[PDB]
Formats: structure tokens, sequence, C-alpha cells
């Protein structure tokens, strides 16, 4: 869905998770994958 560079991430002191663009720094909620 969104580009390569995202990649899943895990919200440390309350285990949210979301998904970050190791490739341009972005973050989002919703996966660009799954
Ligand atoms: C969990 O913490 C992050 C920041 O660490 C916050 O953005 C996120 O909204 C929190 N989870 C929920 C369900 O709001």
């Amino acid at each position: 869905k969104l580009p390569p560079g995202w990649e899943k991430r895990m919200f440390r002191s309350n285990g949210t998770v979301y998904y970050f663009n190791h490739i341009t720094n972005a973050s989002q909620f919703e996966r660009p994958s799954g």
C-alpha cells in the first residue's frame, strides 16, 4: 500500500502499534502492508 521503507513499530509504556518509515522518518498508524 504505502512505500518500501515503512515498517511495523510499537509504543513502549502503553503497548500500542503503528508503522514507521525508516527511509523518510515518517510515522502512521495504518499499515502499508499489515
Ligand atoms: C501510546 O503512546 C503513544 C506515544 O508513546 C501515543 O501516540 C499513542 O496514541 C498511545 N496509544 C493510544 C491508544 O493512544
